[PDB]
């Protein structure tokens, strides 16, 4: 079994804390179950949470592996080897400029905003916003509701793909949590361990995640995507419930 | 006679060129008629256009006078004396955070944007955008068309004022082109010369300018406000006609 999990609103709360999920995560580790973050966050953000590779960043845009991963792939970067799946940021920002001209109105993203503004909009510290701005593949957009559809089609018009991370729309191309997961499983050292995958998420950008796993669990608010398991409570309480009710009993085998 | 004039859309075309207004300006200067810019632009932008004081920046937020001005007012700053009429930008920005909390939606201004983003939205070069970002009083807002009214209501509810400069809304407190023109006329070294004021402009933020002068001329598009002259063509072509057909005859008598 491998557990692929979203971070904010799934494994972490609004404080960015594990809360009730901490005990659940410790139990999975005690049982030798790999837990792989699959997140909209940048590498810098993931590193700041103290998370170790392997992990998936920017909605599936990049797959980070330990420098010494048994199965060769990617490019050496310090204590990392990196695999790229989606288009590069500065190029995405280029299609956005094209979409802007098509839509006849500004389309703003994190790239257009100062760290101070990003911090204000997200409630992060300035340092944390600097990390959130350090994007390699995916752009986080700051759209107003009425233009949303207008902008989204304009995005779709110029061949960009969009998703929604729970609070913000994102623009990218080739960045897909399900695609990233599929690739990581294909690159797993122990094919037997990767044979059964679990996916936990809370937002639209986790739909691809759910479709790439064998047991999907939705811990978001409202109704879960079709066929996906739900939990009585959202977020970390959901994570904990999912581990206790759904995962632990299967591992007793 | 003092000629108070807006810059963009009045004296300058959409490319920032004088166009047909150049000979008109030269004629005024050759005849010793003071021409005083009264603009939404910052002091840095005005300087980059090669304009010497006196001039009025940021929608009336500040009056910049030659330091050797015979009527000592305001405070010395390098080669100028500055009369501050409006809240400082830092105070406006802080109050904008409150309007934003009230509105429940981001309210972005130039202060939130990179020079690169401001350049893109205005068609300015990056260097020009840096100058437009160097604001001392007034904030330029970048609002969703659909959110404008809610935002303007929020600004007012938290004690800020707003205007529109032709393309963008602005937020400030105490910046008014009319108040600024009145103050400058009151500070003029030669009261006789200040007794008759001409005002030329093209946008909402110029309506106070028209009220503060004795001969008002609108060179924007569509019909002029009540009590304000129109010209056959808008922009610098209107400035030229105004100088040739309205001002130079007044002067000759
Ligand atoms: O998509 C969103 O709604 C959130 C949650 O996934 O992610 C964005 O916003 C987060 C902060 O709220 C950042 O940490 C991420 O990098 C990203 O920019
Ligand atoms: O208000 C507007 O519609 C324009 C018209 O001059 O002024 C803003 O926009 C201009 C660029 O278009 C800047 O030069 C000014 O500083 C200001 O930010
Ligand atoms: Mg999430
Ligand atoms: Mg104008």
């Amino acid at each position: 079994m491998i557990v692929f999990t979203d971070l904010d609103g799934t494994l972490l709360d609004e404080r960015g804390e594990l809360g009730p999920a901490r005990e659940a995560l410790e139990r999975l580790r005690a049982l030798g179950v790999p837990v792989v973050p699959v997140t909209a966050k940048t590498r810098k953000e993931v590193e700041a949470l103290g998370l170790e590779p392997p992990f998936i960043v920017e909605n599936g845009g990049g797959l980070y592996l330990p420098r010494d991963w048994p199965v060769r792939a990617g490019r050496p970067k310090g204590g990392y080897r990196v695999v790229s799946l989606a288009w590069p940021y500065r190029k995405v920002r280029a299609r956005l400029r094209e979409a802007e001209a098509l839509a006849g109105r500004p389309i703003l993203g994190y790239g257009d905003l100062t760290a101070e503004a990003v911090a204000r909009l997200t409630g992060l510290s300035r340092e944390a916003a600097r990390r959130a701005k350090a994007r390699e593949y995916d752009e986080t957009l700051v759209l107003c509701p009425e233009e949303v559809e207008a902008v989204l089609e304009a995005l779709e018009a110029v061949g960009l793909e969009w998703t929604h991370g729970g609070r913000f729309y994102h623009a990218a191309k080739g960045a897909d949590k399900g695609r990233a997961v599929a690739r990581l499983r294909a690159l797993w050292p122990d094919p037997e361990e990767a044979r059964f995958a679990v996916g936990l998420g809370d937002s639209l950008n986790d739909l691809p995640l759910f479709r790439a796993v064998d047991l999907a669990v939705y811990v978001g608010r409202g109704d879960p995507p079709e066929g996906v398991l739900a939990t009585p409570a959202p977020g970390p309480e959901g994570f904990r419930y999912a581990v206790e009710r759904y995962l632990l009993p299967r591992l007793s085998r």
